[PDB]
C-alpha cells in the first residue's frame, strides 16, 4: 500500500465534477489498486471517509469509514466501504448540524449542516448495484464525499 499526496484548497482539481467509472474500469486491478492506495491516504491522515479528486484521482470513487479517531474521538465504528459512482437518491428534510474537518483543508473545522439520513444507490468495486440507508455522522461522510466529487468543499457549505 502507498500514501498518496492530497491536493489542498485552492487547487483547481477539487474544483472538477469527477467523470464517472466506466465499465470496462468494473472489478479491473486498476480500480482496486486505485481503492487501496486511496484507503491507506485516508488512514495515513486520519479521516473518516476519502474521495479519489482528493488524490488528483477526477474520478467518481468515495470511501466511507467512519472510526473513532484523534481528528474524530467521538465518531461511531463502521466496517469502511468503497463506492463507486455513488449516487444519492434521498436526502432527508430533517437536518442536523455538525463540526466537519477535510484532508484538504489544513487547520480548519466549521460547523455544517447536512441531511440526517440519506439513501445511496452506487456500484462495488466488483461492479456490483448496492443500495443503502445511512444515519447522522456516516450520513455527513456520504455528502461531504459526494460534495467532493461535485466540486464542493465543506466550507462552501458553512451556513
Ligand atoms: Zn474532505
Amino acid at each position: 500500500s502507498v500514501v498518496l499526496p492530497v491536493a489542498k484548497r485552492g487547487e483547481d482539481i477539487l474544483k472538477l465534477i469527477a467523470a464517472p467509472v466506466s465499465a470496462n474500469e468494473l472489478n479491473s486491478n486498476w480500480l482496486y489498486q486505485l481503492a487501496d492506495a486511496m484507503h491507506a491516504t485516508m488512514l495515513e491522515r486520519n479521516g473518516v471517509g476519502i474521495a479519489a479528486p482528493q488524490v488528483y484521482i477526477s474520478k467518481r470513487v468515495i470511501i466511507v469509514a467512519s472510526r473513532p479517531n484523534p481528528r474524530y474521538p467521538d465518531a461511531p465504528e463502521m466496517n469502511a466501504v468503497v463506492m463507486v459512482n455513488p449516487e444519492i437518491l434521498e436526502f432527508s428534510s430533517e437536518m442536523c448540524l455538525g463540526e466537519e474537518g477535510c484532508l484538504s483543508v489544513p487547520d480548519e473545522r466549521g460547523q455544517v449542516e447536512r441531511a440526517e439520513m440519506v439513501k445511496v444507490k452506487y456500484l462495488t468495486l466488483q461492479g456490483e448495484m448496492v443500495e443503502t440507508v445511512f444515519q447522522g455522522f456516516p450520513a455527513r461522510i456520504v455528502q461531504h464525499e459526494v460534495d467532493h466529487l461535485n466540486g464542493i468543499l465543506f466550507v462552501e457549505r458553512i451556513s
